[PDB]
């Protein structure tokens, strides 16, 4: 009957408030401080927050949520149905817990270190390598080197993780793990949707790829660049790959027309960590939105401690599920690209503070994508070079196309990649990709979504996408995907709310009450809707859309054409079986 389903959605609200919260502060302490003594705590609130789950979740079955009117009460018992890992048996639940914690350990602790002197760090050693290094051998020194200690080591605690994860899955009622991800969008058919928002922008990055193609056989010669093949992993300013906007120099399109050091800028005018987040705030308020609450500051980890113990670097933002304790950990290195990051962070906190009113379970986001999307958002304003000067960190066709070149490098570039991760964790999951084929399949797809190839070749042992936080952190990865496609959709969206004429990219949505009442809206719903009702409410529209992303781009793409077609440029990789000498 419809009264006990009621009933028994408050007791499952009230007592998750209370483990939910335990819980998060045991892996915060973890987190924020890598021991052994933290890390059994975690292992043991594991078991606490299990019972829970189990406790609950074995009830909410007793419910035959087909028989239930209203639709609220109806979604959440279903959700609970759902006990994740606390559906395996005791021996499998604690092994499965101990995996994802050595898992994460080895990624965080791992070093890569020269013959017999200094060990560097991912963050910031190995990342301020990958930038700013233009010299090949050191270059792979770094590639190499962290996929030889971090991703190799990451090889043995990986099958037994696909197996558990999957076993989990079904007996959740999923055939695997993937299967399990993909029903967090609600969407029958969400694979075919992703595919085709795909190939809308494959003209856009086969575009950018050939062109940036031809800026590195510039620099790094022409024995180590085929232009008609794939591009080699490590030349992108990235350790991965994913974003390639620190090759910017390599690759400006008009260097007669120059632009600031955006990084020496912001050390020179004393730009601290903590300023780089009161910016952020300040975006958010001059929108109406919500500011952060004076816990946030006493409690938040905004940058990397002098202590000497080991953390959990990846920026990551945290919800106590108390409507009080907000909190952001990340390791903040004082530049650009981090301003951004910070946004993104902030713009997770933003989402936590709106929908805190709403039931626990259902104190999430529209889909894991319009989570991602929030700050990104903003930091499209903040990025825009009026914004950027307004900061003092800038000084017009000439200047408009370079602008476009910078901001393809991250969000174009950013397309294939953010495709591609669970494209093969998918096929991990439901068996396609043994652990024989792991390393194999995992570059068959680097080679056929993003066009690069790696530039040693790979040997046994290698497991290079352990090398990539989200694969040993056990964080699925398309909501990156989803994000970068409807982020442009909410500034096109909140831009013409906000009376902005002209092209799109010029646009900054700062201070616009009408767009931050769009955002608020539609953040409020948190989980109670499916998403299309929240992509509705901002963007007048219920579908997922390339249509803006290609909008705010089409100055560059037309652009780009000519320039690729002047230097005969052939686009893709038609010898995909290149790699270097
Ligand atoms: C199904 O059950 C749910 C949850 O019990 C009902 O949702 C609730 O609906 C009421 C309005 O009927 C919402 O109350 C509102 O609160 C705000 C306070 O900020 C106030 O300004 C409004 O005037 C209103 O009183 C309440 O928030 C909402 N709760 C949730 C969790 O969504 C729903 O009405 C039921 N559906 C049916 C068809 O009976
Ligand atoms: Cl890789
Ligand atoms: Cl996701
Ligand atoms: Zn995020």
């Amino acid at each position: 009957d419809e009264a006990e389903a009621s009933k028994f959605v408050e007791e499952y609200d009230r007592t998750s408030q209370v483990v939910w919260n335990e819980y998060a502060e045991a892996n915060w302490n973890y987190n924020t401080n890598i021991t052994t003594e933290t890390s059994k705590i975690l292992l043991q609130k594991n078991m606490q927050i299990a019972n829970h789950t189990l406790k609950y979740g074995t009830q909410a079955r007793k419910f035959d949520v087909n028989q239930l009117q209203n639709t609220t009460i109806k979604r959440i018992i279903k959700k609970v149905q759902d006990l994740e890992r606390a559906a395996l048996p005791a021996q499998e639940l604690e092994e499965y817990n101990k995996i994802l914690l050595d898992m994460e350990t080895t990624y965080s602790v791992a070093t890569v270190c020269h013959p017999n002197g200094s060990c560097l760090q991912l963050e910031p050693d190995l990342t301020n390598v990958m930038a700013t290094s233009r010299k090949y051998e050191d270059l792979l020194w770094a590639w190499e080197g962290w996929r030889d200690k971090a991703g190799r080591a990451i090889l043995q605690f990986y099958p037994k993780y696909v197996e558990l994860i999957n076993q989990a899955a079904r007996l959740n009622g999923y055939v695997d793990a993937g299967d399990s991800w993909r029903s967090m969008y609600e969407t029958p058919s969400l694979e075919q949707d992703l595919e085709r928002l795909f190939q809308e922008l494959q003209p856009l990055y086969l575009n950018l790829h050939a062109y940036v193609r031809r800026a590195l056989h510039r620099h790094y010669g022409a024995q180590h660049i085929n232009l008609e093949g794939p591009i080699p992993a490590h030349l992108l300013g990235n350790m991965w790959a994913q974003t390639w906007s620190n090759i910017y120099d390599l690759v400006v399109p008009f260097p007669s027309a120059p632009s600031m050091d955006t990084t020496e800028a912001m050390l020179k005018q004393g730009w601290t960590p903590r300023r780089m987040f009161k910016e952020a705030d300040d975006f958010f308020t001059s929108l109406g939105l919500l500011p952060v609450p004076p816990e946030f500051w006493n409690k938040s980890m905004l940058e990397k401690p002098t202590d000497g113990r080991e953390v959990v670097c990846h920026a990551s933002a945290w919800d106590f599920y108390n409507g009080k304790d907000f909190r952001i950990k990340q390791c903040t290195t004082v530049n650009l690209e981090d301003l951004v990051v910070a946004h993104h962070e902030m713009g997770h906190i933003q989402y936590f503070m709106q929908y805190k009113d709403l039931p626990v379970a259902l104190r999430r986001g529209a889909n894991p994508g319009f989570h991602e999307a929030i700050g990104d958002v903003l930091a499209l304003s903040v990025s825009t070079p009026k914004h950027l000067h307004s900061l003092n960190l800038l000084s017009s066709d000439e200047h408009d196309i370079n602008f476009l070149m910078k901001m393809a490098l991250d969000k174009i570039a950013f397309i294939p990649f953010s495709y591609l991760v669970d494209q093969w964790r998918w096929r991990v999951f439901d068996g396609s990709i043994t652990k024989e084929n792991y390393n194999q399949e995992w570059w068959s797809l680097r080679l056929k979504y993003q066009g690069l190839c790696p530039p040693v070749p790979r040997t046994q042992g290698d497991f290079d996408p352990g090398a990539k936080f989200h694969i040993p952190s056990s964080v699925p990865y398309i909501r990156y995907f989803v994000s970068f496609i409807i982020q442009f959709q909410f500034h096109e969206a909140l831009c013409q709310a906000a009376g902005h004429t002209g092209p799109l990219h010029k646009c900054d949505i700062y201070q616009s009450k009408e767009a931050g009442q769009r955002l608020a809206t539609a953040m409020k719903l948190g989980f109670s809707r499916p998403w299309p009702e929240a992509m509705q409410l901002i963007t007048g529209q219920p579908n997922m859309s390339a249509s803006a992303m290609l909008s705010y781009f089409k100055p560059l793409l037309d652009w780009l054409r000519t320039e690729n077609e002047l230097h005969g440029e052939k686009l893709g990789w038609p010898q995909y079986n290149w790699t270097p000498n």
